[PDB]
């Protein structure tokens, strides 16, 4: 009945954006609120007297909640793989995150090259997307899941930054993007600026 | 029916660990093998990695043998402090790697953002063991073998920590899955290597 999400006050957040898309897909009212900079980071979510961060058990606690909107996919199998690559995008890519923050998608693109390890992890993650997405896939797992979301925002990591992309994944991502709870995000993204800063 | 985990050579794997424990409390019989990322559980024709995916996996098939809390809210954040610390924590892992567990400890004083990581896993540590508490969350779950871990980082590499928490690391270490993790990785010497 009381919903909020507290993200960064910059709306940088790749988590908090994906929260943000589970509450819009599950169609559950809340509200938004913005921090600067047993939680350690945003997002939040308060949920009447409890209060829970970490995305993944932010949407986990979603699915139980009201568990006839899934955004998993409904095979038991296929879920434990989206988990997985989830799990994978959150952990993993560690040089591909530190050298293509989310600022290349909202603000400028970098100038600086992939490092060696910086390709390392773009070239895995063009691997595991590829196979993935096998059979000109619209979406990973047959219709659309939260997975969707987190892979095109990584992808854009690299789109958006100039960095090269293969035509078939550029494709995917920016059908992702058009997903209209994402277009709610950048939206709110600059109404959010202009009302927070005064 | 079949389940194989795999696991890296040396098992000093956190992950593989975390999962080994789950398989053991739930009591499902499984093979092992190491492989020189893992854990990947493979279960009949399905292959799974990511040990949070894992346990998850697990609990939708024995959903009667929770590594889990009942409660909701309970569940919620026992997901949370898993998920913070595979992320979080990350001057912590870094100069106390798994090596000074299993094998030797580090003389390494530790970095100035590594005494911070230390300070947070206390302190989030300290809230969640309020009173007197013997599990994280009541009865024992997953993610109290997964705090006994990063606190045995500590522990075994000597540095500074409260008695409170040695005896709550202790006592988790202790645990028969646990146990039996410690014996395997000299069993797969003699084995292993040949």
């Amino acid at each position: 009945e009381y919903f909020k999400l507290y993200t960064d006050s910059q709306f940088l957040s790749p988590y908090a954006f994906t929260v943000f898309v589970g509450l819009h897909e599950k169609q559950i009212p809340f509200e938004i609120a913005a921090i600067d900079l047993l939680t350690a980071k945003v997002p939040v979510l308060e949920h009447n007297d409890f209060a829970l961060s970490e995305s993944s058990a932010i949407l986990e606690y979603l699915e139980e909640l009201y568990p006839d909107t899934a955004i998993y996919p409904k095979d038991i199998q296929a879920r434990a793989r989206a988990r997985q690559i989830q799990a994978w995008l959150r952990s993993d890519l560690v040089a591909l995150r530190t050298e293509r923050p989310t600022d290349v998608i909202f603000i400028q693109p970098k100038s600086t090259p992939l490092s060696e390890e910086g390709k390392k992890a773009a070239e895995k993650l063009f691997f595991v997307a590829e196979k993935l997405l096998a059979s000109d896939a619209e979406f990973l797992f047959g219709s659309w899941s939260i997975v969707d979301a987190e892979l095109a925002l990584m992808l854009q990591r690299l789109i958006q930054n100039g960095d090269a992309v293969s035509e078939r994944l550029k494709n995917y991502a920016l059908q992702q993007w058009q997903r209209p709870s994402v277009q709610k995000w950048l939206a709110l993204r600059h109404k959010a600026e202009n009302l927070y800063f005064q």
